[PDB]
C-alpha cells in the first residue's frame, strides 16, 4: 500500500551497469529481477552473470546482442538448473559461445510469473514481492539524455516497447500528490546515463512507454 517504495535501500540491488554496445539489456533486466528474488530468499546480495545469459540462453529463445525477453531468461535459469556469478563469467558486450560451469552457480529460479497489464498491478508487484522487469518504450532522443526529474515523452508508445529495464520501487513528487506520480527505474547504460544510472518515470499516466505492458520477475 506505501505511497512510496525503494528497494536499493533494503538491500536488494546491485550498483548500476553497463550493457555496452550490445543489445543484451533483456540480460540486465533478467539478472536485476534474479538478483531481487535471490536477496529475498537468502539475504544475499551477489551479482549475477549477464554474459552468462547472452551465451547460454538461445535456446529458450534469446538472440545474444540482437535481442531476448527476461522471461526467456528465467527459463534458461530454470531449464539449466543454474546461473554463474558476474565474478565467475564476467561481462564482454559481445556474444561468445556458451562457457557455463556449474560449479560457480549461485542462483536459480523456479519459473517466472507476469503482471497483468496495468499500473496498478504493477504497483502492487514491485511493494509484495520485490524489483520487477519491464520493457519500456526507450526509443526518444529525449530518453537518451534524460539527467533528472519525471520522464515524460509525448510520443511515446505503449505497445511498442524496445528495452528491458528494472523498477526498483516509486515514489511522488509534491507533498500530495496526482501528480507528480513516479516509477524508480534502473537502467544498464551505465551511471554516467539518467540519474547516476536512474530514472524516475510517469507512473499512472495511462501507462507511459508501456512500463506495465510487459512486467514479469522469477519465482525462486
Ligand atoms: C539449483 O537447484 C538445483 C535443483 O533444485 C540444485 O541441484 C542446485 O544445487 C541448485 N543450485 C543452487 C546454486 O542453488
Amino acid at each position: 500500500a506505501p505511497r512510496s517504495v525503494d528497494w536499493r535501500e533494503k538491500g536488494y540491488v546491485t550498483p548500476v551497469k553497463n550493457q555496452g554496445q550490445c543489445g543484451s539489456a533483456w540480460a540486465f533486466s533478467a539478472t536485476g529481477a534474479l538478483e531481487g528474488q535471490m536477496f529475498r530468499k537468502t539475504g544475499r546480495l551477489i551479482s549475477l552473470s549477464e554474459q552468462n545469459l547472452v551465451d547460454c540462453s538461445g535456446p529458450q529463445g534469446n538472440e545474444g546482442c540482437n535481442g531476448g525477453l527476461m522471461d526467456y531468461a528465467f527459463q534458461y535459469v530454470q531449464d539449466n538448473g543454474g546461473l554463474d556469478s558476474e565474478e565467475s563469467y564476467p561481462y564482454e558486450a559481445t556474444e561468445e559461445s556458451c562457457k557455463y560451469n556449474p560449479k560457480y552457480s549461485v542462483a536459480n529460479d523456479t519459473g517466472f510469473v507476469d503482471i497483468p497489464k496495468q499500473e496498478k498491478a504493477l504497483m502492487k508487484a514491485v511493494a509484495t514481492v520485490g524489483p520487477i522487469s519491464v520493457a519500456i518504450d526507450a526509443g526518444h532522443e529525449s530518453f537518451l539524455f534524460y539527467k533528472e526529474g519525471i520522464y515524460f515523452e509525448p510520443d511515446c508508445s505503449s505497445e511498442d516497447m524496445d528495452h528491458g529495464v528494472l523498477v526498483v520501487g516509486y515514489g511522488f513528487e509534491s507533498t500530495e500528490s496526482d501528480n507528480n506520480k513516479y516509477w524508480l527505474v534502473k537502467n544498464s547504460w551505465g551511471e554516467e546515463w539518467g540519474m547516476g544510472g536512474y530514472v524516475k518515470m510517469a507512473k499512472d499516466r495511462r501507462n507511459h512507454c508501456g512500463i506495465a505492458s510487459a512486467a514479469s520477475y522469477p519465482t525462486v
